[PDB]
This record gives structure tokens, C-alpha cells and sequence, in this order.
């Protein structure tokens, strides 16, 4: 997408090195911000071909508040092998604080319900807000959280979410955030009778790792093709009752597939 | 400052009609970013001359963990006056969080000094963050927390922040945001031996109140001046011994000050 490759383009030309926790070293560049405007297109990246049935089940996955890649397996997703333990578990990440963020007197609050009742009920509430960044169980977890704070706002009808990614890999991760984060809002605006409007995403460390700039190169050589377009088949009882066929893409006719190593 | 004055302009020319909590109305924009090179000067607004005792002694006061508004009443500071209960407190806000986040398990995490000790032993973390968004406490606050979330990075010897604002009063409130942030990298260089990089503002609902249209007027129509520096006359034992006699700011030259009512 013309944004992504921007992106790209942009921590080349103004990154710096650093070593990481990985061992494997980026070029980094820190804040960056850039929209998709959801009725332009669903913003799957095109310059190569991108796994959405991952993207999906991820989701799906997280709505259900789980943490555990057992039901990633029955799926044949296969993108957080690398940080469960024995036993399949990633401790209190994602799916975990969305639905169940604990609190210091013993209760749990199910950020999403939160949500979804402030856009029905208070849509110009300055305060609709999920954290992933539960300070208190971060020692828990197996990776720290990336997606770790967004927001929704509501105007002229349409439901907009912006993304604050503490840290981002812009090769593998960032075309997986973003199109997680744009079907979120699809499926919250159903759910709320809203039209979509912007995802806006911002980056805190925003790199490409060392082993990736042959494949951002190949990447940036090509023209995007025009956005493919998100059907839903049903309108579920809740933002919980979705089911992978809900979803079709339309009209996506990626570039060739780039492959490259994750960092662990 | 001008990206200041070109946001303060966006939200008139661009912002919608919104019927916020206190019941005043506002103009609205949802996601902007901002950069401020701290060796370019520091970003104190000079299109109106802002009150530094009262910026200043709030952050201490947010590094001391203090939450009750006495300590500012010592030092004639009554920006938090409108939302305290009878005894002065707010409840667990900035201060709490900072300082003593608790634990699902009745432990203590400090931000702040695990912020130190990241930039001191692992200054390319990607993890390097504060967050008063505690969500099982937000019910006890007198109000949300605007200032969210920050995040820290070091790249050649530049110690950067980028601060998460999920709701923006653009004309009483930004000016207070924006130098109490860049105020606190200074601090933390200098407690880290570092020099100073860019302090970055991401807004999320980001507004200017209805009964603010005369003063955005009045300062849209002057132009900034150059921007201060900022001296720190004495090195304190750490980042929690810094008292409000240890800054100068210095060629500070603002046009008169604005009267505006806040909206509580
Ligand atoms: C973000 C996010 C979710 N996640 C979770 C996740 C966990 C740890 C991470 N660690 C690092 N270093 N980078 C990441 O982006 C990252 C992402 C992903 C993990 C891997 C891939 C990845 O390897 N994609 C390959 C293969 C996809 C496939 O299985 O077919 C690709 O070519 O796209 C994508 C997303
Ligand atoms: C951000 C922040 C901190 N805070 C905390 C705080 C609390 C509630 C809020 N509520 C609303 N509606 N807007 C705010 O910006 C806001 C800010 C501030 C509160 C008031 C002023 C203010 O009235 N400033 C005036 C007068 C200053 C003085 O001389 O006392 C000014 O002219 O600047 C500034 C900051
Ligand atoms: C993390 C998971 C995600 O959803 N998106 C990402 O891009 N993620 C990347 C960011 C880093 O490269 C790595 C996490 O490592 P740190 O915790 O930042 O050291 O995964
Ligand atoms: C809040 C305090 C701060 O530090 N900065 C601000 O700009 N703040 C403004 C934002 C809103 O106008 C108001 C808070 O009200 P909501 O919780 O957003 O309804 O204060
Ligand atoms: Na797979």
C-alpha cells in the first residue's frame, strides 16, 4: 500500500542502527503516524502476499480472550509458535487484558464490552480506550505487548481507531497489525449501526530488522495493486460471536510472496 | 510555536461538533502527531506567556507520587483546584501510577525507576514505557488520565519520548502537556548522562471548547517568537530530588497570557 511503502521508505532513509533483544539489530526511527481511510478499500498489503486466514483466527482469537496457541493449531496458524511454552501458553498477552484486565481488588474488566457499550451509549466519550498494558502482569508474559494501547472516536456516522504500537516490525508484523486492527473496526461499527471511517496507526519504535532490507528492497520495487474489498456475511448477536466464514475478501491480487526469518 | 498554531487552525478549519462530557461543546479531530527537536530550543509556547511555576511543580509533584493537591496549594498552584473532593484528593492519578502501579497481587511496580535503570542498562529497549491508563483504578480517578501513555528511546547518545494524549484540550491543556514532557527529558538526560532528542505528541480526540473561539482567535492571529532555552543550575541525586529552583528558562519572550475558563 502507498502508505506502507512510505513507511518503508522512510526508516531507510532516516533510521539509525541499534542492537535489540533479539540479538539480531534493526534500523529504527522512532514516532511515526500515518490513516487508512476504511472506505477507500480493506488495507491488506498487496506488494506481497499476505496470510489473512492468520489474521483472522488471530482475532478471533483474541476476541475469545484466550492465550494459548491450542487454537491456533486446530487452524493451522502457526505465528506465535516461537514464545509458548511447553505447555502452548503465552501468559496474560492480548486476548488476556482485552477481556479480563484484573484489578487490584479482584475484579476483571472486559475492555471490549467496555467499548462496545461507550460507542452505543456515549459515542462522543473522550475515554474509549483498550490498554494491553497491564504493567502488573508484564513479567508474565511471553513477549511485551506491541498493539498496546487504541482508541475510538465516532463522527459523521463513522467509527475510527487509532493505535499506539510501542514497537513495531515493519517487514513481518506491520501488514498483520493493520489489517487486524481495520477488520476490528469493521466488526465493532456492525455491531454499533456505524459506517467505517480511519484507522490511524502510530509507531513508537518503528524498525526493520537487519535480516529483512533484501526483501523491504524487492518489496519497494513494485506498484501496489488496488485494495480488495471486506465482506460480511451476518450480523453475530455479539462482537464475540463472529466465525471465520463470517468474512470474505474480495478483488486481492497480491505480488508474489516474500519470505523472511522472524527474530525471536 | 508553529506546529501549535497549524494545529490550533486544523481543529477550526477541520474539527466537528461534539457535545463532550462537561456539556460545553467542542470542535474535534481524532489522531495528530507532532515533533519537537528539544536542541532546536525548549517547546514553550510563546504565542501566550504560560505559567512555568505551575508546569514545573506539577511534574514534581507527579514524580513525588502525590495525588492530593495540597503540595500545590504550598507552592500557589491551582490548575487541579475544580476536580479535588473536600480533602484535596484526586485519587489514584498520575502521581499513584507513576510511582507505585499496584499489582493484581498487592505488590508495587515504580515506572519511574524502572525507567531509569532501562535507560541506564538497556537503553535499546523497545519497552521502555509509562502508563497511567490503569484501567481497574480509572473508576477511584477524579478525572481519566489525559496524558496516557509514554514511551522512551535512545539512539546515538538522544534520549527521545513520545507521549500517547488520548484527549486534548488544545488551548489551556496542550501548551502544560507539551513542556512538562519535554521538562522531563531533560531531567532524565541529565540523570542518564544523555543529551537531549525529540519529544513527539500523538493526540487522540483533540479539541478546542466552544466558549475558547474568541482566544483561539486572538492567538491565531500572532506570530511565535523564538524558543527559549532551558538551564538546569544544579545536578540533584536523582530524578526524584529536582526542585523548582534548579530550572531557568532563559530568552523566554511570549506575548501577553490568555484568559480562559476551563471546563470542568
Ligand atoms: C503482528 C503480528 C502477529 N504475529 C505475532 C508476532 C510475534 C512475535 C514477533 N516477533 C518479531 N520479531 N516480529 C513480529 O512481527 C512478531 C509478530 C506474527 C508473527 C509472525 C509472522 C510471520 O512470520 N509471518 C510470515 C509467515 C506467515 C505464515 O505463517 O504463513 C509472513 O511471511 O508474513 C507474522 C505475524
Ligand atoms: C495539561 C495540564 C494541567 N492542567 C490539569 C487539567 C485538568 C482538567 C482540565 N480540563 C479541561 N477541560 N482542560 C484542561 O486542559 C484540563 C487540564 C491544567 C488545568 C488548567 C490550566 C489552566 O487553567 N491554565 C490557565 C491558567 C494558569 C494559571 O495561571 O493558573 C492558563 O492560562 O494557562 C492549565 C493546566
Ligand atoms: C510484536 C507483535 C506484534 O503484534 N507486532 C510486532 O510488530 N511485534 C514485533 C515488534 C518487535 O520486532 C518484536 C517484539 O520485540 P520487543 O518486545 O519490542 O523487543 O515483535
Ligand atoms: C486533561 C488533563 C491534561 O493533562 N491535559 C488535557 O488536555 N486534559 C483535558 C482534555 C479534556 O478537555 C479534559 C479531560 O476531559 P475528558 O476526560 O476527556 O472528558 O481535560
Ligand atoms: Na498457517
Amino acid at each position: 500500500m502507498k502508505q506502507y511503502l512510505e513507511l518503508m521508505q522512510k526508516v531507510l532513509d532516516e533510521g539509525t542502527q541499534k542492537n535489540d533483544r533479539t540479538g539480531t539489530g534493526t534500523l529504527s526511527i522512532f514516532g511515526h503516524q500515518m490513516r487508512f481511510n476504511l472506505q477507500d478499500g480493506f488495507p491488506l498489503v498487496t506488494t506481497k502476499r499476505c496470510h489473512l486466514r492468520s489474521i483472522i483466527h488471530e482475532l478471533l482469537w483474541f476476541l475469545q480472550g484466550d492465550t494459548n496457541i491450542a487454537y491456533l493449531h486446530e487452524n493451522n496458524v502457526t505465528i506465535w509458535d516461537e514464545w509458548a511454552d511447553e505447555n502452548g501458553d503465552l501468559g496474560p498477552v492480548y486476548g488476556k487484558q482485552w477481556r479480563a484486565w484484573p484489578t487490584p481488588d479482584g475484579r476483571h474488566i472486559d475492555q471490549i464490552t467496555t467499548v462496545l457499550n461507550q460507542l452505543k451509549n456515549d459515542p462522543d466519550s473522550r475515554r474509549i480506550i483498550v490498554s494491553a498494558w497491564n504493567v502488573g502482569e508484564l513479567d508474565k508474559m511471553a513477549l511485551a505487548p506491541c498493539h498496546a494501547f487504541f482508541q475510538f472516536y465516532v463522527a459523521d456516522g463513522k467509527l475510527s481507531c487509532q493505535l499506539y504500537q510501542r514497537s513495531c516490525d515493519v517487514f513481518l508484523g506491520l501488514p498483520f497489525n493493520i489489517a487486524s486492527y481495520a477488520l476490528l473496526v469493521h466488526m465493532m461499527a456492525q455491531q454499533c449501526d456505524l459506517e467505517v471511517g480511519d484507522f490511524v496507526w502510530t509507531g513508537g519504535d518503528t524498525h526493520l530488522y537487519s535480516n529483512h532490507m533484501d526483501q523491504t528492497h524487492l518489496q519497494l520495487s513494485r506498484e501496489p495493486r488496488p485494495l480488495p474489498k471486506l465482506i460480511i456475511k451476518r450480523k453475530p448477536e455479539s462482537i464475540f460471536d463472529y466465525r471465520f466464514e463470517d468474512f470474505e475478501i474480495e478483488g486481492y491480487d497480491p505480488h508474489p510472496g516474500i519470505k523472511a526469518p522472524v527474530a525471536i
